[PDB]
């Protein structure tokens, strides 16, 4: 149904909202909620574990069948499988990991495969434990990203900063 509610409007097609991306998919029944995945798609901790955590593990195991006869993902791409109880698609996306050395310039390319999808619910890309810089996920998705995106951010502290630096 996307029925989105209590976005702070950035762009005329980039929202933001400090929530659990979780929560939200619950909420907003949504066509497609974006994964911050891995190319193996071990759903084990942060954004990941949370989505397949309220899947009951349904996620994992999808996951673990398609990586089976297909491989990994690239780091800057992406695979659409059932989005389960959360909604119609999950749209796992690998952002780099600057804390394990991968290249900043895939950012560019991860956000990328939004532009497939008209309207997305989405964690901000490589923040958390992937290392990459907040502020500058916001940027590159702000400049790449021309569908409708609703970012959910988990942490009032980040949501305040990243509004705070946008509205400079
Ligand atoms: C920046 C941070 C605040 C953000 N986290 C989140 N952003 C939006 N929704 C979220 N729900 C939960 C959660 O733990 N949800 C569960 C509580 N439980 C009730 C459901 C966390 C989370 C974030 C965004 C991107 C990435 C990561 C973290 S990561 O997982 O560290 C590495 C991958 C890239």
């Amino acid at each position: 149904v996307n029925s989105f509610s209590g976005y702070l409007k950035l762009t005329d097609n980039v929202y933001i909202k400090n929530a659990d991306i979780v929560e939200e998919a619950k909420k907003v029944k949504p066509t497609v909620v974006v994964n911050a995945a891995n190319v193996y798609l071990k759903h084990g901790g942060g954004v990941a574990g949370a989505l397949n955590k309220a899947t009951n593990n349904a996620m994992q195991v999808e996951s673990d069948d398609y990586i089976a006869t297909n491989g990994p993902l690239k780091v800057g791409g992406s695979c659409v499988l059932s989005g389960h109880n959360l909604a119609k698609h999950c749209l796992h996306v690998v952002g780099p990991n600057v804390n394990k050395g991968e290249d900043i310039q895939l950012l560019k390319s991860a956000y990328e495969n939004f532009n497939q999808h008209e309207v997305l619910l989405a964690p901000l890309l490589s923040a958390g434990i992937f290392g990459a810089d907040p502020i500058h996920s916001l940027r590159v998705c702000v400049d790449t990203v021309r569908t409708n995106v609703y970012l959910a951010v988990f942490d009032k502290n980040l949501y305040d900063k990243l509004v705070s630096s946008f509205l400079e």
